[PDB]
Formats: C-alpha cells, sequence, structure tokens
C-alpha cells in the first residue's frame, strides 16, 4: 500500500539521513532526496534494504529519479513485477582456510607483482597525525588488540587468495622514537621513514596487512602514523581502524564485540547474492567491452611501464567547512550527490588533459552490502571497484555536465555488479587492451574520515598517501575537519614535472568555481592562467611586417639597383633590372591577353628565369598566380584549371582554345612592358598554391598578399637576408616555400639560384650551384637537404651557407648534426613550422644545438604576427603538454580555398581568439611555451618532402575504370615510399542456367574415405593423447558418423581412393608429427599425406577433377604463350599430383597464396622455373592484375572467408574473356575433415554448387559447370572486361598524379579490412603493404 510503503521509506531515510521521521515525511512526492543530503552510500543501502524487503530495484532505477514519489511508483511496480533476491547464502566458510580474494582485491594483488603494468606496488593507504605527547604501550597493545578484534587485519595473502591467521608473526607497530636526536637530523630521518613507510610494499606474505608506528621527534611530537594495505580494507574499513585504534587507545575496555561476521562468509554470501546482477551486468559489459574508452589520454613524461616501483606523490586541498557547505548547498540544489559533484569535476579536468573526453575511471565503490547491521563496523576491503566509462560533454554548463556524469555513475553502480576486474581482463582476452589507470574515491561520510574517537586521541589527518598499483593517479576525496580534503595521489616521474600540480591547481580552481559560483557557469574549464598568460605571448607577438603588395618589394630592389645580380641559373645570371624588365613586358602582355587585379593566373613553366619573371608578371598584371608543376599531368592540370577558376595560364605552349587560354611565356616576353606593378591593395590573392586535397580533386590554397609577406617580413626581419646573400629555390614553385625564395629572396635583393628542371632532385647540381655562387640562404624540406647532405663535405661544399630553412616536414634530430659543420660559422639552422594555408610558414624554431628531451624538432614559438592555438576536438584551448589540433590563426593565414567555400568553413574557422586554420596536424605547447608538433592524425601524409592527402592517391585510383575502392599509405622502411591497395569492380551478373552431368561419382567413394578414416583414426585412437579434446571428442564420433556407421566398406576403399598402406603409414606418422612436434596447425598444410587439398586431389576423386583442371591450358599445341595463376598453392602439394602436364611446354604459370611459408614450402619443392608470388599478409601486387588468361582455384575456397574473397580475387588477377578454373569440396571429403578439424575450421564453408555459382557470378564471371560434381565439381567461368591491368593502372596514375605521389607499390584485395569504427584499416594496411614491400 502506497501510503505504508512512503512511511517505510521515511524510516529508512530518517535513519540513513539521520533526519527526524516527521521530517523526512514532510518531503514532497517530488521532492529531491539529493536535495537533502542522500548520496550514493545511504542510497546503496536503502536499495540493499529494499532487496532485503524483496522491493528488488537497482541503485539505477532509484538513482535516476531520487524523489520519493518516484520510488514509491517505481515500487508499487516492483512489489508485483520485479524478481525475488531470495538466494540460498554459506552461512559459514572455514575461518582459517586460504579463502578467494574479493575481485578489487585480486587486481591490488596482481597489481603487486613486479611485471605488471605500472605494478610493483602495494596499494597501501599510508597515513600521518600529529600529537604532543601519546604512549607507546598504549599504542603497542592498540595495535595489537585491533589485530585481534577484527579477522582481515591479520589477512595472509598467498597464490591469488587470502587467509586469516591466527597471529602474524611480524610486529604491528614500528616505534622509532627519536627523542635523543638533534632536530634537523630527526626531521631529514623522519623524511627517510616517511619515504620507505609511505611507499613500502608491506608483507602482506606473512600477514602484515597493516603497521602501526610512532615517530617520538625530539622536538616533543608524537607522529603516529599507520600504513594499511587495502589489500585488507576499504577506506571506509580504514576509517572503523582508526575508530577502534582510538578507543583501544583512549580506554580498551569500551572495544564492544570484535565483529562476528567473518569476511570468509561476507565474500560467499555477497558473490552469491550479486550473482544474478553479475551476470546481467556482464551482458552489459560485454555489448560495451569493444566501444569501451580507453585511460584517460593524460600527458605522460615516460611510458607507465617504463617506470619499475612507482613511488605516489599526493597533492591535496583541504576545501574549507564554507567550501564544503557551498557545494554541498549547490550540490542539492542541482539535485546531485556531492561525489558526483567532485566525479564530474575531476573528469572535466582528465578530458580537458586527455587527448580524447571519453574515458574510464575506476571508481572504487563502497560495498557493506549484508544483512547483519555489524559489517559497518568489519575492517575487510568491502570496496567494489566500478569501470566508470565517461565521455564528457564539452559546450555545456557544469549543471548540464554534473547531471550527466551523476546519471552515468549512477547508471553504472549496478553494473559494477561485474567487477571492474573482469571487464578488464575480458578485454584483454578481447584483445582490447584497455585499462582504467585514474582511480576516483569519494570518501565523505560526514563523521569525518578520521573518525572522533581517534580525533579525540591524535591529531585529524595531518598527511596521507595511497599506492594504488595499475594507478597513474588515485584521486581520492575525505572529509576533514567538516572540510574537503581533495587528493591527488599521482604518481612520481610519470607526468611531466609541472603537470599533476598544475592539472589539480586547475581542480581546485574549478571546485572554487563550483562553490562561489552557480553552475550554469561552463563545465569547459579555463587553462591554468599561466599556461594561458605564455601562450598568449606567444601568439600576441606583433604584426613585424609592413602590409603590402608581394611584388612590391623586388620592384623596388630593381628601381634601386637594375645591374645586381636578380638570378644566378645554369652558369648564366639575369640582373634584378632584366627581371623586373621581363616580369613587366609578361604583365602587359596579361593585361592584354585579358587578366586583371585579383583576377588569377595558372604559371606552369619549367624551373628558371622565364618563371620567375612570369610569377612577378602575374603578380605586376595583378593577377593572382596559381604554380604548377610543368610535370603536373593533364587530368589533375584539368581538375586544377577548373576549380582554380583560372583566367589564363603560362605554360610555354601557346594555345588560347584550352580550358583556360594557354600562353607562351616566351610571346608574353614580347609583350610591352607595363611602367609599373599594378597598384594591389595588400589583401588581393596573390599566390594560389594548389596543395593536394582529401576527396581528389586538389585544392588552391588561396593566400592573400598581406598574408604571405607577413610571414616573409616576419622571417626576412630574422634571417636579416641582404643584397649579398643568394639562395638556393630548390623550393618547386607549386610547393609555396618557393614564395619566399621568390618574393622573400628578391624583396630583400638577395639573388635566387635556380635549378633547372633537369635538376628539380639533383643534389650534386645544388653543390655544384651552391659552391659556384657562394650560396648563402637554403630553404627547402629537410628531404632535400638531407639529400644534399648526404653528398660527402669533400663532395659538396655548404660552408657559404650562412642559414637553414627547414620547413615543411619532419627535420630529424640528428639534421643540425649533419648541418652545422657542413654550412658556414653562424650556421644558423632554423627549422618552421605551419601549413601552405597559413602562408609561407607559421613557427621557427632555431637550432644552435638540439637539447636531448625533444623527440623532434618542434614547432618554435608561432613566427611574428601569426600564431598557434592546440584545440581539443571541441575547439577550446588544450592545456601545455596535452596533445591537440593545431589551429594556425593571425595576420598570415591565407583567405581560404579558391573556389571551396566549405571546405574553407571547416578549416579557416572564426572563434573569440579571431581567425584559425585547423589544420589537423596533432601537437602540443610543452611548459617552457615550445609547440611541439606530433604529426597527423588524419590522412595527410609527407612523400619525399611534398604533401600528399591518401584520399587524393585513393580518389585518382577510384577514378579508374575498374576500381570500386582504394586505400593508400606511406609505408615503413628506410625507402619511405607510398604504398597503395585496389579493391576492383566485378560487373555482375545472374547465371542459374547450369548443364553439369553430375553422374560421374559414385557412394563407395565417400564409403571408402570412411574406412580410410577408420583407418587413419582407428590407428590413431589407439593413442588418442597425442590429440586435444576437440579432435577427440570429434574423431571418437566420427569413427562411426564419418567413418562406418551407414558408410559400410571393404578394404578395397584403399584400393579405390588410389593411396595404399605406404600413404596411410605417411598420413599416420605425419598427422603425429603434425600433433607432438608442436608445429599446430599449420603444418598440416606443409606435408602431402596431411593437407585437405593434398588428400583432395586423390582421395575425392579429385584427380579425375584434376585431369580437366589441368586442361583448357592449350600452349604447346598452340604453339604459343599463355599466361595461367593458381591463387591455392599453399606447400603446392596438389600441382605435384599433375605436374609434368600440369608443367606445359611454352607455358607461364604463377603461384599465389596467402602466406609466405606455404608457398616457400612449395618454392622447396616445386620445378623453380614456376613462378612465385606471394599474396603477403593478405595482399595482390597489382603488377598481376589483368595479367592472367587462366585462373585456377584448388580445393580450399572453403578455406576463404567468403567465396567472394578468392573469387573477385580471381576475377581482379584474371586477364579480360580468360576463365576461371575452380574446383572445391562441396560434399565432405572425412579425410579433407580431419584437416578441416586439425585447422578447426569449420566444414560449413564446403558450399552448395547453386551457391558457387552465384558467388561467382555476383563476381561478375559468367560460368559453365563441367564435371565432377558433388564430391569436387570443376567450374569453369569467363571474365568480363573488368579493366584494370598493371600498365593500364600505372597509365591511370600517370594521367591523374605527378610523380611526387603515384604509388611506387601498388597492391589489391578483393575487399579492404575494416577496424572496428566499421572504417578502412590504414593502420593493418601500412603494415600488410610494409611486409609486402620485403
Ligand atoms: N617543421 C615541420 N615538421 C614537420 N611537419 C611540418 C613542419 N612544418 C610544417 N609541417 C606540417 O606539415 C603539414 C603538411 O605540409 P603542408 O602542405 O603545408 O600542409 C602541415 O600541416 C604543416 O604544418
Ligand atoms: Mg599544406
Amino acid at each position: 500500500s502506497r501510503t505504508a510503503l512512503r512511511d517505510w521509506l521515511t524510516e529508512q531515510l530518517a535513519d540513513l539521513l539521520g533526519e527526524p521521521l516527521a521530517d523526512v515525511r514532510a518531503l514532497a512526492d517530488d521532492d529531491d532526496l539529493l536535495g537533502c543530503g542522500l548520496d550514493s552510500i545511504r542510497l546503496m543501502y536503502l536499495q540493499e534494504r529494499l532487496r532485503a524487503r524483496g522491493s528488488t530495484l537497482d541503485f539505477a532505477q532509484l538513482a535516476q529519479r531520487p524523489c520519493l514519489g518516484a520510488w514509491l511508483d517505481l515500487l508499487a511496480c516492483a512489489d508485483r513485477l520485479s524478481a525475488p533476491a531470495t538466494v540460498a547464502l554459506p552461512t559459514a566458510q572455514d575461518r582459517d582456510q586460504p579463502f578467494e580474494l574479493s575481485s578489487v582485491q585480486q587486481a591490488y594483488w596482481l597489481g603487486r607483482g613486479a611485471g605488471e603494468v605500472l605494478g610493483n606496488v602495494s596499494c597501501h593507504a599510508f597515513l600521518e597525525f600529529r600529537t604532543r605527547d601519546v604512549d607507546p604501550q598504549r599504542l603497542a597493545a592498540a595495535a595489537e588488540c585491533v589485530r585481534q578484534r577484527h579477522p582481515m587485519l591479520r589477512a595472509r595473502f598467498l597464490d591469488g587468495r587470502q587467509q586469516i591467521l591466527p597471529t602474524p608473526p611480524l610486529s604491528c607497530f614500528d616505534l622509532q622514537d627519536w627523542r635523543t636526536l638533534q632536530v634537523d637530523e630527526a626531521e631529514r630521518d623522519w623524511q627517510a621513514l616517511r619515504d620507505w613507510r609511505a611507499h613500502e610494499c608491506l608483507a602482506v606474505e606473512r600477514g602484515q596487512v597493516f603497521l602501526l608506528g610512532l615517530v617520538r621527534m625530539p622536538g616533543g611530537e608524537d607522529r603516529l602514523w599507520l600504513s594499511l594495505d587495502l589489500l585488507a580494507a576499504d577506506v571506509e574499513s580504514l576509517r572503523l581502524l582508526l575508530a577502534e585504534l582510538g578507543v583501544a587507545y583512549l580506554a580498551p575496555e569500551r572495544l564492544a564485540e570484535p565483529p562476528a561476521l567473518h569476511f570468509a562468509d561476507y565474500l560467499a554470501h555477497r558473490a552469491a547474492q550479486r550473482a544474478e546482477a553479475a551476470a546481467r551486468a556482464r551482458d552489459y559489459w560485454l555489448e560495451r567491452l569493444p566501444r569501451l574508452p580507453d585511460a584517460p589520454a593524460l600527458p605522460l613524461a615516460c611510458a607507465p611501464e617504463s617506470i619499475r616501483q612507482p613511488r605516489t606523490r599526493r597533492l591535496a586541498f583541504q576545501l574549507s567547512a564554507g567550501e564544503s557547505r557551498r557545494l554541498e548547498r549547490l550540490a542539492a540544489q542541482h539535485g546531485v550527490t556531492l561525489s558526483s559533484v567532485f566525479g564530474c569535476a575531476f573528469a572535466l579536468v582528465l578530458a580537458r588533459w586527455s587527448e580524447s573526453a571519453e574515458f574510464l575511471l575506476n571508481v572504487p565503490l563502497f560495498d557493506r552490502h549484508a544483512d547483519d547491521p555489524r559489517i559497518g563496523e568489519v575492517i575487510a576491503d568491502f570496496t567494489t571497484l566500478l569501470l566508470l566509462e565517461c565521455r564528457m560533454q564539452a559546450g555545456v554548463s557544469f549543471a548540464e555536465a554534473v547531471k550527466s556524469f551523476q546519471r552515468n555513475l549512477h547508471g553504472a553502480i549496478d553494473h559494477a555488479a561485474f567487477p571492474a576486474l573482469e571487464v578488464l581482463r575480458e578485454a584483454r582476452r578481447q584483445g582490447q587492451p584497455r585499462s582504467a589507470p585514474v582511480v576516483f574515491a569519494s570518501n565523505l561520510g560526514e563523521e569525518g574520515f578520521v573518525p572522533a574517537a581517534f580525533r579525540d586521541a591524535f591529531g585529524d589527518l595531518h598527511d596521507m598517501l595511497s599506492q594504488t598499483p595499475q594507478v597513474w593517479l588515485d584521486h581520492q576525496l575525505y572529509r576533514v575537519g567538516d572540510g574537503i580534503l581533495l587528493a591527488w595521489d599521482s604518481v612520481v616521474g610519470l607526468f611531466p614535472e609541472g603537470l599533476p600540480e598544475t592539472m589539480f591547481e586547475a581542480y581546485v580552481g574549478l571546485l572554487q568555481r563550483l562553490c562561489d559560483s552557480a553552475w550554469g557557469q561552463p563545465a569547459d574549464l579555463p587553462l591554468p592562467w599561466a599556461q594561458q598568460a605564455r601562450r598568449a605571448l606567444l601568439n600576441g607577438q606583433p604584426a613585424c611586417a609592413t602590409a603590402r603588395t608581394l611584388h612590391r618589394d623586388f620592384f623596388l630592389r630593381a628601381a634601386e639597383a637594375p645591374d645586381a645580380d636578380a638570378l644566378l641559373y645554369r652558369d648564366q645570371r639575369v640582373t634584378r633590372g632584366e627581371l623586373a624588365e621581363r616580369a613587366l613586358r609578361i604583365a602587359g602582355g596579361l593585361r592584354e591577353a585579358g587578366v586583371r587585379p585579383g583576377d588569377a593566373v595558372e604559371v606552369s613553366l619549367p624551373r628558371g628565369p622565364q618563371q620567375v619573371a612570369a610569377v612577378f608578371g602575374v603578380l605586376a598584371a595583378g593577377a593572382c598566380y596559381v604554380p604548377l608543376d610543368i610535370d603536373q599531368p593533364p587530368a589533375r592540370r584539368r581538375l586544377i584549371e577548373e576549380a582554380a577558376g583560372v583566367c589564363l595560364a603560362i605554360t610555354e605552349e601557346d594555345d588560347p582554345q584550352a580550358l583556360p587560354p594557354r600562353l607562351d611565356v616566351q610571346r608574353l616576353l614580347r609583350g610591352p612592358a607595363l611602367a609599373a606593378p599594378v597598384p594591389l591593395a595588400p589583401q588581393a590573392s596573390a599566390y594560389v598554391i594548389y596543395t593536394s586535397g582529401s576527396t581528389g580533386v586538389p585544392k588552391g590554397v588561396e593566400v592573400s598578399h598581406a598574408a604571405a609577406i607577413n610571414t616573409i617580413d616576419a622571417l626576412l626581419d630574422l634571417l636579416r637576408v641582404n643584397a649579398s646573400d643568394r639562395l638556393l629555390a630548390v623550393s618547386a614553385l607549386d610547393f609555396d616555400l618557393s614564395v619566399f625564395d621568390l618574393f622573400g629572396g628578391l624583396g630583400a635583393g638577395a639573388s635566387l639560384v635556380l635549378p633547372a628542371q633537369e635538376q628539380a632532385r639533383d643534389a650534386a647540381a645544388w653543390a655544384e650551384a651552391i659552391q659556384r655562387h657562394a650560396v648563402s640562404l637554403w630553404n627547402s624540406a629537410p628531404a632535400l637537404l638531407e639529400m644534399a647532405l648526404s653528398l660527402p663535405a669533400s663532395q659538396a661544399d655548404y660552408r657559404s651557407l650562412r642559414a637553414v630553412l627547414l620547413s615543411g616536414d619532419w627535420v630529424a634530430l640528428d639534421l643540425p648534426g649533419r648541418l652545422r659543420p657542413r654550412c658556414a660559422e653562424g650556421c644558423r639552422l632554423h627549422v618552421l613550422g605551419g601549413a601552405t594555408e597559413a602562408g609561407i610558414w607559421s613557427n621557427l624554431q632555431s637550432v644552435d644545438t638540439v637539447p636531448p628531451h625533444w623527440r623532434s624538432i618542434p614547432y618554435g614559438r608561432p613566427l611574428p604576427g601569426q600564431a598557434y592555438r592546440v584545440v581539443d576536438t571541441h575547439g577550446r584551448d588544450v592545456p601545455d603538454l596535452v596533445v591537440g589540433e593545431l589551429w594556425i590563426g593571425g595576420a598570415s593565414l591565407a583567405r581560404g580555398y579558391r573556389n571551396d567555400p566549405e571546405l574553407s568553413a571547416r578549416r579557416f574557422v572564426h572563434d573569440a581568439q579571431g581567425r584559425w586554420y585547423r589544420t589537423g596536424d596533432r601537437g602540443r605547447y610543452w611548459g617552457d611555451g615550445t609547440l611541439e608538433f606530433l604529426g597527423r592524425v588524419d590522412q595527410q601524409v609527407k612523400v619525399r618532402g611534398q604533401r600528399i592527402e591518401l584520399g587524393e592517391v585513393e580518389a585518382a585510383l577510384c577514378a579508374q575504370a575498374g576500381v570500386e575502392s582504394a586505400c593508400a599509405a606511406v609505408l615503413g622502411g628506410g625507402v619511405a615510399s607510398l604504398g597503395a591497395v585496389l579493391v576492383p569492380r566485378l560487373a555482375p551478373r545472374a547465371e542459374g542456367s547450369m548443364d553439369l552431368p553430375a553422374a560421374q561419382p559414385f557412394a563407395g567413394l565417400a564409403e571408402a574415405e570412411a574406412v580410410l578414416t577408420r583407418e587413419i583414426l582407428g590407428a590413431l585412437l589407439e593413442a588418442p593423447l597425442e590429440l586435444d579434446d576437440g579432435l577427440r571428442r570429434r574423431w571418437l564420433d566420427w569413427l562411426a558418423d564419418s567413418a562406418a556407421s551407414a558408410l559400410p566398406s571393404l578394404d578395397e576403399a584403399l584400393r579405390r581412393l588410389g593411396w595404399q598402406a605406404a600413404g596411410l603409414t605417411a598420413m599416420g606418422n605425419a598427422l603425429r608429427g603434425l600433433l607432438a612436434g608442436e608445429q599446430a596447425p599449420a603444418a598440416l598444410l606443409l606435408d602431402p599425406w596431411l593437407a585437405p587439398q593434398a588428400v583432395a586431389a586423390r582421395l575425392p576423386d579429385g584427380r579425375e577433377a584434376l585431369a580437366r583442371l589441368l586442361e583448357a591450358l592449350p600452349t604447346p599445341a598452340a604453339g604459343e604463350r599463355l599466361r595461367v595463376a593458381v591463387l591455392d598453392t599453399r606447400a603446392g602439394l596438389w600441382l605435384d599430383q599433375g605436374m609434368a602436364s600440369l608443367l606445359r611446354p611454352g607455358l607461364e604459370l604463377t603461384l599465389f597464396e596467402r602466406s609466405r611459408v606455404l608457398l616457400d614450402a612449395a618454392a622447396t619443392r616445386l620445378p623453380e622455373r614456376i613462378v612465385v608470388q606471394a599474396l603477403d599478409d593478405g595482399l595482390l601486387p597489382a603488377e598481376h592484375l589483368g595479367r592472367y588468361d587462366r585462373v585456377i582455384s584448388f580445393a580450399a575456397l572453403h578455406a576463404y572467408e567468403a567465396s567472394r574473397e578468392g573469387l573477385a580475387l580471381a576475377a581482379a588477377l584474371l586477364r579480360p574473356q580468360g576463365r576461371l578454373l575452380l574446383v572445391d569440396l562441396l560434399c565432405e571429403s572425412p579425410l579433407a575433415l580431419l584437416g578441416a578439424a586439425l585447422l578447426d575450421d569449420r566444414p560449413l564453408r564446403l558450399a552448395e554448387l547453386p551457391s558457387l555459382l552465384a558467388d561467382l557470378a555476383a563476381a561478375g564471371l559468367a560460368p559453365r559447370c563441367l564435371w565432377r560434381s558433388e564430391r569436387i565439381a570443376l567450374v569453369e567461368a569467363l571474365a568480363p572486361g573488368l579493366g584494370l591491368d598493371a600498365a593500364a593502372l600505372q597509365a591511370g596514375l600517370e594521367q591523374r598524379l605527378p610523380q611526387a605521389m603515384r604509388p611506387e607499390r601498388l597492391w589489391c584485395l578483393p575487399s579492404l579490412p575494416l577496424n572496428g569504427n566499421g572504417k578502412v584499416d590504414r593502420r593493418r594496411l601500412a603494415e600488410s603493404m610494409t611486409r609486402a614491400l620485403g
């Protein structure tokens, strides 16, 4: 009855809150009980009382609607609709026996071992307290009294089990009386004792789970301190050890009763009583296990595997009684537990310090749930560990975040019934390596953490430590005073030195603005202000530029000294006057050709003075130059000419009827000179560099003169570039480092040494050109300079080279090591950062030397006038050392992409901090404000210094007629090659019209294989212990079901199948060799008596199928070449049964496999004139696509994960109108079924013939089923015009990609592998291609 139930709940709440019964009855039905000071510890008690009343509700059901009315309306359902909690408990377990560990004690125990991830430590709490005088004889009594009073305080831990001893062999109390000492010595010795015993691994293996102790300081001070391994205790149990030590010190007679409910009795009861909720929670965790977030991805100075004996460092902050009150009142007004305030505020900090906002944290629940009320006096480890996934919402108030985090935590509390350790174990077994190495422990009992009976004897908690193993950062909370001690037991040296302090200072700041300001304020933290202060300096670097047309300065340097050498090229030179005139003639020719201000002009000239004159001439016509290599291939050039909206192209070719009108630079050099460059305002489009672009369409990066010249000035004024300098422009014109050579170098009036197009990658030409023109300035991607430095110092003298710019790709840490002894005195290497989209660069790390902690040469300070943010995936700045997305900002940015406003809005984003490029580079601001770049998260990679989007390479391969989809990756090995992988499209058909005469087989052959199974198993089942239990259970039954029952025959079977007693003897012995040699399972495929294809090739009349599959190969009678391939080679063992008439005169035959080792076992025995080709790590080298007039599959199509795998592979491998020849098991071969059992791989793979045909016709091949039917069916099928070939791909790549990004090696898969998100597995494919490089 509902009113009687509200009375019962009122009485439970009046107990659990301690409020009066009448006052609690006066709470309204919708009045929030967390809004009255209910918390989770009380609510699990109330929920346990409801469970004990048979009124079964989950904690989450009560907790998602935490008010009396909602509880009553849940309960009016549950008292008739919900399951009874009735379980037959074990009423006792034998009290001295080595009983099982609780799940969280198993975690601590396994974490105690030296080998485990961040292991080798206790899990102990250490507590320190102060007082003037206390008696050691009271304390030595008190410690041994509490060891005898509570079973768990003397529990030995061995071998994954715990044993309550009679009395432990080792003392409970460490008296350290030092009233003898000098204070300074005792205080340092205290620090030595503190450091030892607060990190000490307690001797739990000898039942010392806890050790009290007391230093007596010569300053007249007793530092009572307490080491307790939480293997023995909940921190709630620890504060009861404190209460009892308090009474046992003060008045030991008042210790009421040794609390009777022994911990083995509790674990037996609790495990059985949780068991259905644990199985229900297990279903929930299994459905989430591939979807768990990881560890909080915090900035680690060391890998957690690599610090061998982790000291905890405590950080702590006593929130005042007033701060606590303000959190408690706001928490109540916002309907949340005080633990959810702290857990949410901590998860916001962890989110803000993580590379991802989704992570686990290990939340130790209280789990004191047993029927005897004295369980709340027992001292065992009643913790149970909740693996809280939390998934912190960015861009919300804290009120929204804490309610979300509470509903998440409260929702997860029932799912803690399956313990966090078994979740993580099941993750490790499922190949999900995950851990929850950040702990969160709310210990908020209002009596105080240190209980009254102990505070009356000793000072309130002076200090403490955790030592939780596997755990980086143990965040406890305690009531201390009636305030709240926040503690972060971070691990020493795991994090960067400033970080846990800085992160905790931001956590305290967060909790204080939660005391002191309403929760409608953002959950998204400020940075720790000092981090934002540093970064606002480094971003705030002043413009350091005069906003002007980009060409202005060169035309000034020309007007100021017309005779000075502007360009040096192929051992001739061009003056600034000559170049300015040549440019202004081009400009006049361009205005004559209808080009006009901020309209755009392609420049596509071989590297040399006419190119430089043309870009200056475009700019001096007022136009935006759109550089492309002359090597840029015609279809790609048409994508760019189309996308750029380009007015004109300059190309040495005259063609006024091209896509843009295309012009001879030599004719534009006949043009009248403009008397000046056209006046452009600084913001006009200056260069549009066509970077590679991920949809396949290349992308024009439209950079204003202001933007370009802000980078250039910021760097000219740093290099101190002057008229005596000369630059080697190894920069290609469509790679925007050239824009600095071009308008920086000549704007300062330094000369440009240009390589010829003949010298575009030629280190020896650069070395000659540098030593010949005494080049002072280098500028490149470091791939080009490492190439230049690979010439010896005797062959390539760079001592003229005053200063060096390295850019746009990873500088190796030893490149300044190679470079400083090679280049000039005053070497001035600068490594520069930032993308095409940001003007020519955006950072500068100078490198006089590399300090050893650089893992890469960082992006330095931002260049003057431009800036970096590093952001979370929600746009807010990440804290220092945290990885986030590099946003380049400020005056240097490109205006956008030339005609892609939507991709521009995706990249050039606007924020309260101005305009930002959102690069997709990852990186982190170090504590010194330097910006370590950390590579890229996305499909964009660097090939020979140049930028490539793998999405472009893939799209340029999908642009092949015949490709369904593609993958690309830059590969491992010293070659650093770009690879790619193809799925062909199959041109499907439906082809059920089939005309196989089925009649050749007879049932006596399946009976004969049954008799041979009776021979082989009848012998090996004299020694069935050679097998495993799966082989035994199958083969003992199959000795009827596949060998004799309903399959009678004589040993004439063997004479019908064709193998005789020497064969059977080798089958039995080779199988014993497979079993007992430890080579399982793969050695099945290395022996002609073992393998499913080798047995099939004679036993099921696979030889009479082979007599037809060995035919359709006309080459010797044709007098002419036939190209043939085999998919199902394995160790070659079926070809060995056709070999002489298989290996026909005139033939090309190629072996393929899907492993190396089996094909190499084929090459070890088959004649080496046959061509050998791995499909290494699944992967077909594309040099074989469309090559073969005949393709073979043989007694292994079942072994492909679909027929559609092998059939698409065959269809790709076949030349058009060439033929597949396919034989496979459809019916059981009883002996191939032994082999299937030894692979332990399903004989359900053996197709029906209609299904084989439907899959094959879906793979587009037109079939005829020929012969040999249900034992082994020979199908041929004939290839459509799939249109792929090696040379056709190479030609289509040569049409659509420059030689920078055509894959130097190319492959195919019948489908791409998916990672666990359902996206293409570019890491597995990068590895697979790397393995396929050999
Ligand atoms: N010093 C560098 N080290 C490594 N990568 C760099 C460096 N400088 C620039 N990059 C990055 O390389 C990426 C590819 O080059 P980009 O074509 O300009 O986009 C960009 O996102 C750049 O920020
Ligand atoms: Mg770029």
